């Protein structure tokens, strides 16, 4: 299934998060390079253009069933989308650039990694519920264990960490 | 399955219905069509300098072609499905997993070098370790195997409760991060012992 974990677990600062392929494998998203997130099929058909975003989007996401969307930008948002293109929520609260987003398993809870050296937890109505302070640089990667109770984040402080939803660091891997 | 990015990310690609391959910008357009497979392609990987494909084929090949389209090599070797591939960090070895219950490690020239030989199901996923002397396979079986460039099975990682899909290397080659439909991640070090468990 989702290898954004493994990547997270595993992966370098130069791990790519604006593209994301839909779980059923016939959409991909790509962070385009004029502020966009623009949807095609495996055939090559456009499908949709979301467009809200002030500046560069780094990182997309699609929610487990694959409906809704989530970008990250450098104008400091994430943008939660349908996939019929409209802007469902916009979600406000790191302090510098957003480069990578996962969705919980069950689909309601995101996760945002940021420079401002934060992951945030949000629900779908766009409320903060954690922020998950610690790292001492730029948070590159974020994702979910498959139970949805753990979030792992990946920094370019070379570490990963482990943390429960209620902020508590769990663990942290050196050597990253 | 059969989608890909490049390291540099600015190429995507995946496998369409028709059997080909396609190379796509940022923006949706077209950069190159990859075409030669007979059947349906299962995984796409770029080389570590983006410079190189390889596609994984229901035709029971894979084939290893350049960003500008043009056919390099056919490996051919396995006899059932290949689902997954992998590039040493160096490019100069593929390894290839199949439903022929096989991982085959070739040359970029397209000699086969070595298949390694032991798990009893379908193997799904493989990695090189980032020294590229250890390879670890994921299979249906149910474990993730790690193996010499010999041939040799090392170590056998024993505990998932359902088919393994996925597997890596942590960054300093020493830790092995492996994925399954048990919906648990396990880590493991290189005698085969569980180190944690991931729910």
């Amino acid at each position: 299934r989702n290898g954004q974990l493994l990547q997270t677990l595993t992966g370098h600062s130069s791990s790519v998060w604006g593209v994301a392929f839909s779980p059923d494998g016939q959409t991909i998203a790509s962070a385009s390079d004029d502020k966009t997130v623009k949807l095609w099929n495996r055939n090559g058909q456009l499908l949709q253009t979301l467009t809200g975003h002030s500046s560069s989007v780094w990182g997309v996401a699609f929610s487990p069933d694959g409906q809704t969307i989530a970008s990250a930008s450098d104008d400091k948002t994430v943008k939660l989308w349908n996939r019929n293109g409209q802007l469902l929520q916009t979600l406000t609260g790191h302090s510098s650039s957003v480069w990578g987003v996962a969705f919980s398993p069950d689909g309601q809870t995101i996760a945002s990694a940021s420079d401002d050296k934060t992951v945030k937890l949000w629900n779908r109505n766009g409320q903060l519920l954690q922020t998950l302070t610690g790292h001492s640089s730029s948070v590159w990667g974020v994702a979910f264990s498959p139970d949805g109770q753990t979030i792992a984040s990946a920094s370019d402080d070379k570490t990963v960490k482990l943390w429960n939803r209620n902020g508590q660091l769990l663990q942290t891997l050196t050597g990253h």
